[PDB]
């Protein structure tokens, strides 16, 4: 029993972390096989972060302008290339600690573990979600760029995030491991508005199912709703629309608990109307939206 | 910016986890140097001395991945089994065994069949339980802190209590709390809130720009402790005040000034507001956890 914000064990990722220095900029890189991946803005100066011409800056660099440190060992850079907003440094050594891995681009609502690192060394591991507005609510200080997000379903590491910047509201933006930003963001210091964030409805329902599995029934009611009436109400609380895909996805937790998906929707509608009235669900006084249907089945079964 | 429930990096501990099988019971062991540690209840179907006498070394199946370890010795220490093996763990980190106090936090590496499955942060509750997340097969999962490349092992998981909270031992097999490794009736005591940790988390909030709950008021240790008692909060000691000293100095909010904030929150509630995305007063971050996370301390 119990229900925690549970991260993946970080060891497979810790053995991939290195420090990358170009100029006076030091940040983290990810060493897989004979390639180090890091944010391309490691090549930028103070005098040019508004409108950097990355192609013009990179052509001016030598392999020897990149200092790559794995523990107290310098790796030899024998080549460099840019893929979207990630820099790929070819190095003379394959990482002997390279795990089984893949690169996956995730959808809003998906969860992943972050290993927050400084100077190529890990500080901590925590759980995050890709917000509907394509930010993440991370915990990152200066130096954390090149920290990664990952899942480890079944001994294979799925890299899904690389950290690049903090927005003025204190939330975070970054790329997949192909260097494509999540959301409308660019690696420039120009002003860039994050969309209004919304609550991940399918995740809140998954968590209510986790609560029932763990023996909490207080918030259930005798009512049902149509999907369309649910979405009309939930939109008024800045909840994401629930789609038929989401209803299908909740089918197995519905089967395990014997509570129909649109019956649980009616419970959520009442909780938005009433609040908790001094009660808690799985030790929270708020409706939690950073557990996916898959995360609930992983932790509860 | 940002403030998350952050665990220690788990890599040093992942390389120590093994599967222990005795008869029909499979659970987790911790492999350090040439010894595997696990709950003594692995030998059960209790008179532990007697049950153990009847076991030869080959009764204990220890697997480190798909490699069998050879057991050459077995002894009991309190409620832990120590299995001597013929090979030292070449992945043994710098470590020590420590016994923590109620209110102290640590990371749990939840494991099944000797395989790490997840990591989370929790606190030893004032009632000596932990609010963990554990299914059948999780016994022998361990809790730990890291302090500059040294792993301090503090917890080994033994059982779930009827309310769904968890009980276990230090790595010398001494239970936290008034629990026994027996199928008899046992209950979590009334729990209380870890006051010094709530104050640390309000400092984390202020560092992260969440300031609405701050007020002009200050209090006394004596006046606040009468309010703490009233709200089933642990007493705040002068040592706790001294421990929050760095956060007082960094934020400009003295501890008894923050206590007057906490009094108002206990008396009044949060009036529809949140702190660091919580509608509850969070008590599973220590002062050291807040300094750690907000200053970017790393592990070697
Ligand atoms: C990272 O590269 C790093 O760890 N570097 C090691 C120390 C040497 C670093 C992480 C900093 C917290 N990231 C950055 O420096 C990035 C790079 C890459 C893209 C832009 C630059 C600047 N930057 C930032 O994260 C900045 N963020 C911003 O400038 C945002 N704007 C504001 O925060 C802001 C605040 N008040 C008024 C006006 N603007 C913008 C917002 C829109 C998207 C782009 C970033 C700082 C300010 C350094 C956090
Ligand atoms: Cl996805
Ligand atoms: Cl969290």
């Amino acid at each position: 029993s119990g229900f925690r914000k549970m991260a993946f064990p970080s060891g497979k990722v810790e053995g991939c972390m290195v420090q990358v220095t170009c100029g006076t900029t030091t940040l983290n890189g990810l060493w897989l096989d004979d390639v180090v991946y890091c944010p391309r803005h490691v090549i930028c100066t103070s005098e040019d972060m508004l409108n950097p011409n990355y192609e013009d800056l990179l052509i001016r660099k030598s392999n020897h302008n990149f200092l790559v440190q794995a523990g107290n060992v310098q790796l030899r850079v024998i080549g460099h290339s840019m893929q979207n907003c990630v820099l790929k440094l070819k190095v003379d050594t394959a990482n002997p600690k390279t795990p089984k891995y893949k690169f996956v681009r995730i959808q809003p609502g998906q969860t992943f573990s972050v290993l927050a690192c400084y100077n190529g060394s890990p500080s901590g591991v925590y759980q995050c979600a890709m917000r509907p507005n394509f930010t993440i609510k991370g915990s990152f200080l200066n130096g954390s760029c090149g920290s990664v997000g990952f899942n480890i379903d079944y001994d294979c590491v799925s890299f899904c995030y690389m950290h690049h910047m903090e927005l003025p509201t204190g939330v975070h933006a970054g790329t997949d491991l192909e260097g494509n930003f999540y959301g409308p963001f660019v690696d420039r210091q120009t002003a860039q508005a994050a969309g209004t964030d919304t609550t991940i409805t399918v995740n809140v329902l998954a968590w209510l199912y986790a609560a029932v599995i763990n023996g909490d029934r207080w918030f259930l009611n005798r009512f049902t709703t149509t999907l369309n009436d649910f979405n009309l109400v939930a939109m008024k609380y800045n909840y994401e629309p629930l789609t038929q895909d989401h209803v299908d996805i909740l089918g197995p937790l519905s089967a395990q608990t014997g509570i129909a998906v649109l019956d649980m929707c009616a419970s959520l509608k009442e909780l938005l109307q009433n609040g908790m009235n001094g009660r808690t669900i799985l030790g929270s006084a708020l409706l939690e939206d950073e557990f996916t249907p898959f995360d609930v089945v992983r932790q509860c079964s």
